[PDB]
Order: C-alpha cells, then sequence, then structure tokens
C-alpha cells in the first residue's frame, strides 16, 4: 500500500547474513515480529492526530506531544530503520577519513570509541540503545537512552543526530547471548557497517 | 558466607521443574545469573551506607535517599524472591477462601483476574513487572512497574504490598516465548502458587 505513512525498508541482506554476531531466528524475529510491531503501531498511533503527515524526524523532535503509543513506535520504527542499516556482512569496513579524524580527536582511536560504546551499551539497565551521535555543536558524543527512546527525541537528554545505534534490548541477543550483552557487544562490531555511518555523519554535519 | 546481608533464596524445585510453562536454561540463567547478580550488586551497593542493616523492605521504603545501584539491585532482588516463591510445579493449587472472595468482589473471578494481569504485563513497555499487590486500604489493586521497580518502593505511585509478581523482562520468556509476551503471561499460570499467593495476601491484611 503506497499511502501507508511509514514502511519498514527491506534488509540490504539475509537474514543469515550476519551470524558471525547475530543468528538468523533472531533477524527474523527482531525484523518481522519487533520491528514490523513498531512500524504498524506507528502508522496506527498517528493517524488523525497532527502527527499524521509529520515526517519521523519531526514526529520525534515534538514527541512529548503525543501519545506514549507515537513516542513509543515512532521510536521504534526509527531505531531500527537505523540499526538495519548499520549492519553488514560486509567484513572490513572502517570510517572515513572525515570520520576517523573525528573519531580519533574526541576518544582517542577506534579501539577507544568501541569500548565507550560497549560501557555505555552495558550500563543501560532495563531495555535501550546505545548510540553515537553528532550534537549540536557537531560533535561526537556516546549516549544511551531508555526503552525505544532516541537522541532526537525532545524529552532526550543528550540530543544529536545518531549515526550509529546498537539495540540492546534482551531481545536483540538473548538467543545466541542470552544474559552476556557484554559478549554481544563485543562481537556486533564484526558487522558495523563504517559506510554508512560515515554516510550519516557527513548528513549529520550538513 | 553467613555475614552477607542478602543472599538467594534456594529454589524450592528444580531448574526443569517449570517446564509446563517455563524452559529448564531460562530458570537456570534467571536465578544463577540475572537474580544472583541483583543480590550481590545491592551488597556491594549498600556497603558503607545507612542501608547496610536494613530489611529489604525498609530499603525499598526509603530507595529514593539511596544510589541508583540501591534502587535496582534492591528492587531486584526482592522481585526475584517473590517470584520463585510464588512459582510451583504443582499443578491445581487456587487461591484461598479469603483471598477468593477478595478476587470474586474486586475483579469478580479468578478468569477475569488473569485477564486484568495479562493486560497489564502486555502494556509494560520494555522491562518490568506485572503486580498483584495489597493496597493499604486492604484492597487488591493490579499494575506494573519498570525495570525493577516495585510497588513497595517510596517514590512508586500506585503502592501496595505484591502478593503475587509476574517478571515481563525479555530474559524471562524470550527462549522460549521469543515475542510471544502474551503466550507467556496466557501459559505461567499453569505454575503459579496460589499457595504462596494467598500466604503473601494473609500477611499483608
Ligand atoms: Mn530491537
Ligand atoms: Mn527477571
Amino acid at each position: 500500500d503506497p499511502f501507508t505513512q511509514f514502511k519498514q525498508t527491506p534488509l540490504p541482506y539475509a537474514y543469515d547474513a550476519l551470524e558471525g554476531a547475530i543468528d538468523a531466528k533472531t533477524m527474523e524475529i527482531h525484523y518481522s515480529k519487533h520491528h514490523a510491531g513498531y512500524t504498524a503501531n506507528l502508522n496506527k498511533a498517528i493517524a488523525g492526530t497532527p502527527a499524521e503527515k509529520e515526517s519521523i524526524e519531526n514526529i520525534l523532535a515534538k514527541v512529548s506531544q503525543y501519545s506514549d503509543a507515537v513516542r513509543n513506535n515512532a521510536g521504534g520504527h526509527y531505531n531500527h530503520e537505523l540499526f538495519w542499516s548499520i549492519l553488514t556482512p560486509n567484513k572490513g569496513t572502517k570510517p572515513s577519513a572525515a570520520l576517523q579524524k573525528a573519531i580519533d580527536e574526541t576518544f582517542g582511536s577506534l579501539d577507544a570509541l568501541k569500548e565507550k560504546i560497549n560501557a555505555a551499551g552495558a550500563a543501560r539497565f532495563g531495555s535501550g540503545w546505545a548510540w553515537l551521535i553528532v550534537d549540536n555543536g557537531g560533535k561526537l558524543q556516546v549516549t544511551s537512552t531508555p526503552n525505544q527512546d532516541n537522541p532526537l527525541m525532545d524529552f532526550t537528554k543528550e540530543k544529536g543526530t545518531p549515526i550509529l545505534g546498537i539495540d540492546v534490548w534482551e531481545h536483540a541477543y538473548y538467543l545466541r547471548y542470552q544474559n552476556k550483552r557484554a559478549d554481544y557487544l563485543t562481537t556486533i562490531w564484526d558487522v558495523i557497517n563504517w559506510e554508512e555511518v560515515s554516510a550519516r555523519y557527513e548528513k549529520a554535519l550538513k
């Protein structure tokens, strides 16, 4: 149906393509149940409301004005859209020169960045997301948020444009890693698409 | 070590005893990793604070005076201690006469209560718990809380003494049910120990 406000973008890889880090059954459920549900519920939640014709970024920027259903499902849809795009089965991607320079000046190295994101992910009590954002000053920052909240929401303490997000809801890792979220976080770097993160960085700075 | 402030109560059944609703792997991890972690981190978080020799209920009742680590781990420890106690492998328990009468007068029937708890559990976005509590009015109430918060915590709006809690963190159900939290909630009734719920009701009154 071309007239629904929001649609899930198909994955640019197979469900089993990320098996170095994420099991195929999790990819399938995470995409076809969890994310699909957020998108469907988003469309329902904004229908007949002032949010109905707003872009996802604009919904999020005013999310405190809308229902919890809008907030939770707008977050969910946005976060997952971004998540799938920053994963890849193509090994050895790396940050663009511009991004790498910013990473090194801000964190020291790519390993130091990964350590900071891993720590943020591990410290998120309950469900949530770890983020690398470009803040409103153009500077990189690592944050985490609860549930499906994200750095574009007016509610959020550390605001910025996300360029990388890692889902630390238990559904994202429990089938393969159970309670070992840290092992999930260590391993997911194997499938991060730094080309997409770098594109998001370039667009954020504009 | 007998001197630790909080200990996990041994499980009163085997890890595979609840397979009518909860897989053995989940029980083992849930108990020996998630709950054990809360208990250990609680003991650490209270060390050298005014909470150090307080009862768990008294920590919860004043929880906002303490760190977030105390809140999260006191809630974690409390909630799981209660949770294990209200599960059983023995089919066919039922509320006491007193609890059954109260349930019927307040919700209509046991089925109506289960429906209300199932709905509360399903509606809890993210991690958390569904509860049946006794409010200070003696009245039964169904609520939910986020994360490891619970109805004994000082800041909680819907306060009361929990007599039944059902964990809806994904770790409680993902290995067996994956996204199907509603199926977990429907099925868990088969292992609820209404004799313990009823003993908790008696104590709460
Ligand atoms: Mn997710
Ligand atoms: Mn739990």
